[PDB]
């Protein structure tokens, strides 16, 4: 296919950009599994999009087929000075360059920047599993609990990041919980800061310790302490509070399945590899491993519409009495949002009938790692026509009715990164409206209660506070509204005070059209401060058979504000989320708005989107790229026990024909149905499509739950 | 049945209540359909809520059922002074009084606040045709279809409201159109203003003539500057292979073929929600619901997990609020409840307007009729998975498995009707999640309200084909959501996330600049009473004084999704008509004379209406531990383009709000949903799947499609 320009790197692919790598001998390559970290190791391989302005050659004036590469990041961690290094490894197939990317004269903290790995968190636990032996009886006592010889009673912990107060810094607040089933929820009232940055984990350190509301300096001394009493210790079948298990009973108590989608005919929709159609939609999809899902040439009617959407970031920024809550900025990109794509639960996660499909990661692993059910695609319907009418006589009777069947296409998949699932949608509507959706489920991120908790969140339990935080998204929305070159306006109601035409002694005091154009990317640049304006248009030049310019429109839905103070440390890291919707012109240089680093060097970061709009370049008729934040601030409470529910907790944002067509484009649609009346006879309803009662069985339920090399 | 409290009135008993009124003589009623104004005649018939306090005690006392009651509204035109006047008629059964009803003594301009009727409708039909006769040869010429001596090719008109400058007026501006297939959208470019006040239609005149941009006094005026070759006029291309634009027949070709029909839903096992009469049980939820034909839909004493969470909850007003460069167009302010929001839910279609598999139900409306109407599928009733499950969540063991997936389906119920009072087709939802939480919303579809283009009506809407502009207009709903959270008592308290700047406690050298949880408190209306420029706290709580187990107050959380903001300037002339408008949310202390933020007289005399909602903030009642009512406007702007034609469609054209729990529970709700689904890890072994309903691979079938059309006595 064409859209095989935008396809991830399949297994094979994978195999081969690995191979390549390791046959430098000079490059001194080990596994990520190895449990060291003064190694050098490929961290991640994900294919490298190839350059906008020769992927438009290719598709649209038959040119060559893109050069395909991938990006491998490797982690030099065995050399006198570690660092992050990415390289563009191709071409593919047949490999045999590696040219260095991204290049940044003056910056030392790009080894104290890179995610944690499998092999960091098994040394970390050794750390703690020996650091805290004069704790062991404090542990039993407190907790039933320990590190040692503890088998099903065994201690745990959750990393807090960024780690540090500076670039450089790798020092991490580790949560002490209760390992059992939803153990996120189970802390018990020790936190410790263990120093982590040396490569050498023989040097790791436990540098600061807090217990129930008291720092303490070291274990030793929290151990003494509580030894000679000078400690308040808090010591801590139906189901857990933590567990899913039904308990409990409903007034009206409900013993059968509720009803499902059935799909007797088949697919509606076409899917060739990464390419979808359906109805007037064609698009190419990607789940890029480091950012997650995108759709791509998303055209409708043979048109383009965007070149790209995808997710750029995901962000979780608390407030907290503890050292771990008040640390806690969230940063999932650093976390692989895109590779946590664990395997979707028919008849649940996607419904019964949907198509499921895998895919393949590298990202801290010894191989590619097959990931079943990783994404699904289906057809569902809405439960609202997308458009109906009564048209009465008003004498009892009608000329006719005429309705159209809700229907949308939804393409989906997950992350859950730790404690939190979201799931991510891209989805299509037969009238060329798209939405982007992403809803919240899955365990809060919680620390031990103490009264004075009560300022930065909710109790939940008895020993559990649940803290406030802002949900943010940014996601980037590369329109080419019929092709590359674009404008931008905006549209309001202005009321004007007129002469009654009729009646001239009095007034009439009406909406009029007010229409505002955007010469340049400040102008457009919208902080959370100024109210949005309605009408959010990407146009073209060209005008409809009636005049008006052919746009689309971007209709936010978010409850954001402004979180961190602009200017202010770690914000450095997140100034796209002061801009619910920012416009920047195309530049290679600008494709992510986030990064994997971004996470653990939040104070000197490789990207920040503030300086996109330095240069405060022209926007008129130019490649528009829209930036979107969605978000909700988030204060929990005793419903989000055992997990946050996801009704009313999406956000997200609309993409919709503004007289971009003639008329409505869902009237080639042939699911049309409209009844008119007869003399003395039965109604004729009138339709292009056979009424259909037909049933079918999807495939029985299955669930595999690994996910491994192949 | 104690829900039956909340039922509308049955057939029978409509017809009890008609035949009560008809008996007394001295009334001298006479049909809805005779074709004269001054006439006395019930216009509207339906059942009067008892009042608050006797509910409860019948509901949570044990006191006797509440006196059964329904309101009658009597035009009274066979008079010297032609009124409108409203009785409250009962007992049901068995009525044998008709006391006085929202009595308005001093107000003189009740007839001109009336609704508009079938018969005035005719009437004016036939103003036209006698006034327009010089116009006859200008139509043909024109348009090619004509008021007198037409068959098939016949002119009709939209008239606009509200119908003059002032109160006590009823000129009304008329939007000529041609007839055909979606009529809506064909306007020939004239517009005509009738005074239709008088009970006599003989007096009846033309009072002014607007075609294609310029004023012309009289119908005469028109036709003689016409003839002298004086009038620059748009010839129309005669309407009646392809379809109409304003067709719903489809046209064009999908680049993808779709030739066979979507995945539906099947129900094997039949409802899981309880419905009987009026009364649902599901899951948690019990409701009974009623469809006033004034106001429209209410679901009412609604609880969750066995305690009350709302009293009523329930469609108040619906509101489009034009401009436009035609004198009709700038004239309308369209409030529908003067138009029998209620009374205008036709037929659903099974399988388009809600599933196949969905429970539909009739009712019966007295309203601008001669008898009790039977309206068939008025209202559907489903469950339908929403395509997300309600909570999932995958516990990674970070080694290439698992420790355990859970997840529950999503599914939802959804109680819907419509209103499609002219060209809106607006879809009424009140859906109810497993796990507590409620959402309104409203979804519009149909045809745009249009005027004739000119280059002038660029300024205030959007050209959609060759003779047609699509006015610019916000849509406002304004709802009455009395919560009576765990009970009538209730305060009112937001939250807002605060950031604080404190030393690093482990880092003295540093800062931790970091969120706080700051809560507000709220003593009396005026603070609740929020305004669309007012920043909308994140947080909007309603409260008992119950903790729940972890000390935390048990609340329900009002959240608005909703793109509305102030479209009329406070205090000019119309804007009195929707001061609730000024207001996303504003809060009141409960009052049995403040039910209603609207009524039927709403559009007819908007500078003078019977109910102004700013006065029930002007004593600033206090609102701790109060019975208190929130009241939500949502709505959007709308300027139309051409993906509107034929019809306005209905995705990211909803708004309307959540109620959700906030620490009402002890834990999430929903954990006593037996749907749940954990999968778990096995050494050696498939996975063990645990469950507590089993496997579902059943089949069946809907009934075949059928439709009817018709909404006639029975
Ligand atoms: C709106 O119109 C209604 C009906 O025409 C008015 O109610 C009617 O009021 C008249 C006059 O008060 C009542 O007529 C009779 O008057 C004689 C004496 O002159 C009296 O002895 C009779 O008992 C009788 O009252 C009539 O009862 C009453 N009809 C009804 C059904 O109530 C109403 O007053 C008008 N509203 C306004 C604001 O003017
Ligand atoms: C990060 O470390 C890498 C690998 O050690 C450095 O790249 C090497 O630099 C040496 C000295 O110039 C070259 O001779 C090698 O060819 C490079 N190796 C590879 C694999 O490219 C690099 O200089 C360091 N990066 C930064 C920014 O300091
Ligand atoms: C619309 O404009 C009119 C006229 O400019 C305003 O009416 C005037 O208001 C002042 C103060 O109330 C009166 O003294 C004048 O006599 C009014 N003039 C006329 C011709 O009516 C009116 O207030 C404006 N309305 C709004 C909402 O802006
Ligand atoms: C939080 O408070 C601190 C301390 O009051 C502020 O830091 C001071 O900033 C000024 C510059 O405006 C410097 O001259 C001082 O040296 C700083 N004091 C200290 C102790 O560091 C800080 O700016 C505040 N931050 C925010 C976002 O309000
Ligand atoms: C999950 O998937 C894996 C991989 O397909 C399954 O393991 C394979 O099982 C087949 C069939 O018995 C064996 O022949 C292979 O040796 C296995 N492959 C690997 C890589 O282990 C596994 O059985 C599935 N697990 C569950 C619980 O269904
Ligand atoms: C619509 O429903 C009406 C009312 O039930 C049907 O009208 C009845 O039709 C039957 C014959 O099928 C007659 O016996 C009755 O006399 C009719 N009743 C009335 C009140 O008219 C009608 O047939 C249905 N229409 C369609 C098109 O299905
Ligand atoms: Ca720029
Ligand atoms: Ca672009
Ligand atoms: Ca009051
Ligand atoms: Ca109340
Ligand atoms: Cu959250
Ligand atoms: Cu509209």
């Amino acid at each position: 296919r064409k859209a095989g320009v935008f396809s991830d790197l399949s297994n094979q692919e994978l195999k081969a950009v690995h191979s390549f790598l390791w046959s430098k001998k000079e490059l001194r390559l080990q596994p990520s599994s190895t449990t060291t970290m003064a190694k050098n190791t490929v961290f991640l391989i994900e294919m490298l999009l190839p350059k906008k302005y020769h992927v438009l050659r290719f598709l649209d004036k038959g040119e060559r087929h893109p050069v395909r590469e991938a990006r491998a990041v490797i982690f030099f961690g065995d050399q006198e000075h570690p660092n992050v290094t990415e390289f563009a490894v191709g071409p593919l197939p047949g490999p045999c360059y590696m040219r260095a990317l991204s290049p940044r004269p003056g910056y030392q903290s790009s080894w104290a920047s890179r995610p944690i790995s499998t092999a960091e968190y098994a040394l970390l636990y050794h750390t703690l599993q020996e650091a805290t032996k004069p704790l062991h009886q404090f542990f039993l006592n407190t907790t039933g609990f320990s590190f040692q010889d503890c088998h099903d009673r065994c201690l745990a912990f959750t990393d807090v990041a960024p780690r540090g107060v500076a670039s450089g810094q790798r020092r991490s607040w580790l949560i002490i919980q209760r390992y059992v089933e939803g153990y996120f929820l189970h802390p018990t009232g020790l936190e410790l800061l263990v120093d982590h940055g040396s490569t050498d984990a023989g040097h790791w350190a436990v540098e600061q310790v807090w217990y129930n509301g008291k720092f303490y300096g070291s274990p030793e001394e929290l151990a003494r302490k509580y030894a000679d009493g000078e400690v308040d210790v808090v010591v801590l079948e139906p189901p857990l509070f933590s567990s899913h298990k039904p308990r409990g009973d409903f007034p009206s108590p409900i013993h059968v399945s509720g009803p499902r989608l059935v799909q007797p005919h088949g697919p509606r929709f076409r899917l060739e590899g990464n390419a979808v159609l359906y109805g007037g939609w064609s698009f190419a999809f990607r789940l890029r491993s480091s950012s997650g899902l995108q759709v791509l040439n998303v055209h409708f009617g043979g048109e383009r519409i965007a070149y790209e959407v995808s997710v750029q970031e995901a962000v979780a920024l608390y407030g907290g009495h503890t050292p771990a809550g008040m640390q806690t900025k969230y940063l999932d990109v650093g976390w692989g949002l895109g590779s946590v794509t664990h395997e979707l639960a028919p008849g649940i996660d996607c419904p019964e009938t949907a198509t499921f499909l895998d895919t393949f990661h590298y990202y801290d692993a010894d191989d590619p790692v097959h990931y079943p059910r990783a994404l699904c695609l289906f057809e569902m319907p809405t439960g609202v026509p997308l458009r109906r009418h009564f048209n009465s006589n008003f004498k009892g009777g009608f000329n006719f009715y005429a309705g159209l069947k809700g229907q949308v296409l939804v393409l989906r998949t997950t992350s859950t990164v730790y404690n939190y699932d979201y799931i991510w949608d891209f989805i299509f509507y037969p009238n060329g409206v798209m939405e982007a959706k992403m809803h919240a489920t899955g365990y809060v991120h919680a620390t031990f209660y103490t009264p004075e908790g009560l300022r930065h969140g909710t109790r939940l339990h008895t020993h559990l506070i649940g803290n406030i935080h802002t949900h943010l998204v940014h996601y980037r929305v590369d329109l080419d509204v019929a092709g590359t070159k674009n404008s931008f306006q905006t549209l309001q109601m202005k009321l004007e005070n007129i002469t009654n035409p009729w009646s001239p002694r009095h007034r009439v005091v009406q909406p009029t059209l007010e229409q505002t154009q955007y010469s340049w990317e400040r102008q457009a640049a919208f902080r959370f401060k100024r109210k949005l304006p309605k009408y959010l248009l990407f146009t073209s030049p060209q005008e409809n058979p009636w005049g008006h310019k052919r746009s689309y429109r971007l209709q936010i839905h978010s409850m954001a504000d402004q979180v961190l103070p602009p200017g202010w440390q770690e914000e450095q890291a997140i100034t796209w989320a002061r801009y619910p919707l920012a416009v920047t012109k195309y530049r290679e240089s600008e494709l992510c708005s986030s990064s994997i680093y971004h996470q653990n060097d939040p104070w000197d970061p490789p990207v920040v989107f503030e300086q996109f709009l330095h240069n405060n370049e022209n926007i008129e008729n130019e490649d528009l790229v829209a930036w979107v934040t969605v978000g909700f601030l988030h204060i929990p409470h005793s419903e989000d026990i055992p997990n946050t529910a996801t009704p009313g907790n999406s956000v997200g944002f609309l993409l919709r024909p503004f007289n971009f067509f003639p008329e409505d484009p869902s009237l080639a649609s042939r699911d049309t149905v409209i009844v008119w009346p007869r003399d003395n006879g039965p109604n004729y309803v009138q339709r292009w499509i056979p009424e259909d009662r037909d049933c079918s069985m999807p495939p029985p339920f299955s669930y595999n739950g690994t996910y491994r090399p192949v």
